[PDB]
């Protein structure tokens, strides 16, 4: 399947299936959550498009080798960070927005609501899907989470680091963060 609603449905279903049913494996090795991210989610993420946007002005002035190193570190960072997000699983489930015709739409926002029955209030995610012009595949290049863009958030969080130490500095920080072990609550 190739339609971005169907990709959302599949990725959600598979991820929650493994979270629901493989807690022994996750408790035994929390880093297994990085594998779930790597297999079920990351292939559908437009990592370089997002990463370039996070860099902003610093992307244009970076060399190809700097860019390569940055994108590698950024990908590893995403595995760690969203692995750590999956570590917050405690029986939540999800509802995805219903499929709508694609038409000639170029960027398709697809909402998923993370529901915690009898627990915490809903968490609204809005994935920004577009067609990768090179690969021909639909991918998400950003996620709005609780009303905050992940790209924008990271621009803000890493702004001073970029202003003072540039893409080299950010690459080193991403690599550092990606090496932190995932922890369960």
């Amino acid at each position: 399947q190739t339609n971005p609603y169907k990709l959302m449905d599949e990725a959600a279903q598979k991820t929650f299936d493994r979270l629901k049913n493989e807690q022994p494996q996750i408790r035994a090795n929390p880093d297994y959550l990085r594998t779930i991210v790597d297999q079920e989610l990351l292939p559908y993420v437009q990592v370089k498009y997002a990463g370039a946007l996070v860099l902003g002005q610093y992307y244009k002035s970076a060399t190809p080798a700097q860019r390569e190193a940055y994108f590698a570190a950024f990908r590893e960072y995403l595995k760690q960070a969203y692995g750590q997000a999956l570590a917050m699983y405690h029986g939540q489930t999800y509802q995805i927005a219903p499929e709508q015709p694609l038409g000639d739409k170029t960027i398709v926002p697809i909402r998923v609501t993370i529901i915690d029955p009898n627990g915490r209030p809903p968490v609204r995610l809005d994935f920004q899907w577009r067609k990768n012009s090179q690969t021909g595949n639909w991918q998400a290049y950003d996620m709005i989470a609780e009303g905050v863009s992940m790209i924008t958030t990271k621009q803000n969080e890493w702004g001073t680091l970029l202003r003072t130490k540039g893409i080299d500095g950010l690459t080193a920080q991403l690599k550092s963060i990606s090496q932190q072990k995932i922890t369960l609550e």
